[PDB]
């Protein structure tokens, strides 16, 4: 018997086969979950990547900055899962910050429009998704978002760290609203993961100094983590998201679970 | 298939049928775990209470303040589980603070010997148990302890809160040592639970003012918790301990999971 | 000898005589600081209110959302303090969240444009001010911003709490940039203060339920605070801002000082 | 006019001229405070070191583990400051952990008696001192203790970190009791300081690996700190203690002020 046997779960954020959400979707399906997927802009690309998941899952277009996509979301989901069926889980694995807000570009040089775009996609959208999906969620349901520990400032991450701080605050309020539906809302704070974007940054896409800093940050992470950290393996992160989607953390809400090898609990 | 299918788990802290550890033991057995239990002082009492668990589990005497009990523990466990078998899980559900360190008795009036006894049992023993059990634990293993959020001072709990602050610090160091064995170490910070001791305190066993404060603390907790809090139900806490004992939080260590209805994430 | 004797300090955020920044400006002048003030929109109003300060201070127009005001700020300040003189201190006491983002209006109903306006003014502007003022700041300088503890979600404050979480994150990055100039950056997290806006909210300006919640929040605050909390007295907050502007906290940066009567350190 | 003009302050913890408390005492006297000093065991040594302070200060014997010294403390202080005079400030700058609880000696190998001694001196004594001194403290008074950020586990510091976690918890309760006298209670969390004991540890007194780890910890600290960290300079720490002893942080209690160059607010 699967951990998510009989659960209907919406998974957003797949772009490539290295996306954290691809691994969340794989593990959830291995655990008996019936999935509905949401994708942004490049849907032909997303459909081909998701064809490799162990089971079939309908794909729906969702640009979190689009008011029409959000207003029609619940109707499109229920149409994909069948009338009279509701979701048991929602996975928010969406994040973006324009290049001006990250890397070698000075912190003070990011124009507000770019910061605002990044916060809209990375933080506000967590509330936006919950607003659209809570009316079609079952009691005992679970909303999970992806976080990167922003409690301390760090090189290169810059305004994305600010967006994550706002996300953690948004999550605590989403928990208040979700509670009225008998639904939990939590974040998984993951360690660094070698996604296509991350590999590009290490490769110097956002500047040499930013690349050097991010590579050093990842090395320090594995060193600190009492059980180590493998940036090339998103499976421990995917399993943690599934733990929160399950009935096994029923008294946890407005909270953050750290899937970071325990690195944030250690100084050196 | 059970969440803890094939896992060998040691569970300490059963005294009565309302002990949090009784519920941890029940849920773990419902989930396919094979248990070994440890009990303090009143073993005839503990054996009769544990007879009501869905499956048989050997009972071993363990006074955490006794150096001989700790030195012979691993040998006694392996004798109960069979030579060549190791533990996959350890549950520390032990806590005690002499009456002088709690309730209406003034904070400044607790003599050091009493505070020291309370910290020995409630905090140091987490390290003591890990030292005794880590040599007989399998990689991928998990040690879980019971916590009561001590980040803020609260009426009546007094020196027990101080002992919990020390426990959280001990846990982060146990995580460093346990990591070398491929073992995780975490705490479950539970909301208030109506154990025999708790009911006695509400009943005024530690003074009227302390009883009034603890009853008010519990009411505020349910009010704050976005999903509510049922002090009479230890099952959500027991399930959370099992989530940490499972393979579903594999990247979490030196950490604290809050099974408190989300009360600590809300101000009012 | 005054605490801020010989210091040139910029103070933003005065709108009325009950503004926290009015009290910051008064105490700073009582302590020998030479001030330059910034005001938003209603400058005739601000000039008349600031006429009541114990000493004269030049007033400069500053709309933090205006790119031209920010680009000319340093030039206007240096013109007011004299060529060859730099600032020793900067006070950010600016906050705003459109009504849709606060009170009885549901959390999910705040449109992004309103949230974005609120975050621009309340969080991004802390970075904006530092970018404009750091080139005209002396080593040993200090930037202070006003915070309202957003670590936990609370009724009514809603998106303003989210903006404060973003502000705390912005502050840690401003500290990195300010450090290069030998300048500190910190926040003062104040308890609730009966400003004109706060009195209006208690009076039901943002809805009855929000008014009731905010009044209850303030009462709980004084109760929890080991030294109490007087919402009608901004002087303890003003003194704390001056402590950070002084040479008496020289090793504190990227940090938060709580001037809340110790309420955040107590559960009940 | 001095920051502590007319204040009567008790300063414990002087052992050598590099003790943090020596610098606290110097800065306080430079700021007009009238001091009373307490010393442990080697009083002839302490008297000769304190002779170098800018002004005379009476020295009283105080072993925090001695019940008689604590019971007679208030009487001895009032005798030194004159009948009808009370203290305005108390500085707790006392810390000790037996060698078994620190360095290369394994975390699990520290016997409870040694851990208990270390917690008695380093944490319980903060409550012990407050109990003895609060009856002879004026309203508006301030108690300050010395902390080393224990929120994360770190190599070598081991059980001393556990003692600091307990100290932070003790401080929040001392704040509750001190509030009844109109007195504040706070901790100063300092960065690493090259005291005689610290230099000895870097020199390998607690083992080579511990020495290497502590030297690395200090280097990382200066690197992270946006304003840097000078382990050879206790003056910024001494000034911060004086800020808390002054009337300039009147709304801060049960709290922790970080005098660490802002290192704890930065990840890398
Ligand atoms: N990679 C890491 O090291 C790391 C660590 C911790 C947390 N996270 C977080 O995990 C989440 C997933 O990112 P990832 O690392 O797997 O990278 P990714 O690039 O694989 O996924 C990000 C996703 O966001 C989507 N997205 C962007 N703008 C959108 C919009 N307007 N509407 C809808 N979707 C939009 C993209 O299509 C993409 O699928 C993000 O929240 C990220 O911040 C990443
Ligand atoms: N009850 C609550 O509200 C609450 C909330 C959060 C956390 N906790 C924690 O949960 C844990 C379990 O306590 P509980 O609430 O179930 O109460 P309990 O009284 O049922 O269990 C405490 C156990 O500690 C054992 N113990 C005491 N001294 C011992 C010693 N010297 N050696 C070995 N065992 C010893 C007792 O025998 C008992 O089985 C404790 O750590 C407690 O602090 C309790
Ligand atoms: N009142 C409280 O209970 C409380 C508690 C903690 C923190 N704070 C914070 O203290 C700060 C000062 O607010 P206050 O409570 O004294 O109220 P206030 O209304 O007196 O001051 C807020 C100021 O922000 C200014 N402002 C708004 N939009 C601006 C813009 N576009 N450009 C420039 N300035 C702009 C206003 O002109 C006003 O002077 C804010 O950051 C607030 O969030 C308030
Ligand atoms: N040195 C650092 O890097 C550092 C950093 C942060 C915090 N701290 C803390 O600062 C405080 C002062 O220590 P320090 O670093 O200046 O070292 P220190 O050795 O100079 O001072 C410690 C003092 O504690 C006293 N003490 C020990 N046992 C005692 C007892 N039984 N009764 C009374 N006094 C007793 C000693 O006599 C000594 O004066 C301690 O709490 C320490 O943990 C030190």
């Amino acid at each position: 018997t699967g951990l998510l046997d009989g659960k209907r779960i919406l998974v957003s954020g797949i772009i490539t086969d290295s996306s954290i959400a691809f691994h969340i979707a794989r593990v959830a399906q291995e655990q008996g979950a019936q999935l509905v997927l949401t994708g942004f802009d490049r849907l032909r690309l997303i459909q081909r990547i998701t064809d490799r998941l162990p089971a079939k899952a309908p794909l729906l277009e969702l640009d979190v900055q689009n008011e029409e996509h959000l207003a029609s979301l619940a109707g499109r989901v229920t149409e994909a899962i069948g009338a009279g069926n509701k979701l048991d889980g929602v996975v928010h694995s969406i994040g973006f910050m324009p290049q001006t807000g990250m890397g070698i570009n000075p912190f003070f040089d990011a124009p507000y429009a770019d910061v605002s775009k990044g916060i809209h996609i990375s933080a506000y959208s967590y509330a936006s998704m919950a607003k659209a999906l809570l009316p079609i969620m079952n009691p005992g349901g679970s909303i999970v978002g992806m976080d990167f520990d922003p409690s301390r400032a760090m090189p290169a991450y810059n305004w994305m760290t600010v967006a994550k701080s706002a996300l953690e605050s948004v999550n605590r309020f989403v928990a208040r609203e979700a509670g009225k539906y008998g639904v939990r809302s939590n974040l998984v704070a993951a360690g660094p993961i070698r996604t296509l974007a991350m590999s590009a940054i290490v490769g110097g896409a956002l500047g040499e100094e930013a690349g050097a800093q991010i590579q050093l940050l990842e090395e320090g992470w594995d060193q600190r983590a009492p059980i180590g950290w493998n940036m090339k393996d998103a499976t421990p992160v995917a399993k943690t998201v599934c733990a929160l989607l399950s009935d096994w953390l029923p008294a946890t809400t407005g909270d953050i679970i750290y899937a970071d090898g325990g690195a944030h609990t250690q100084l050196l």
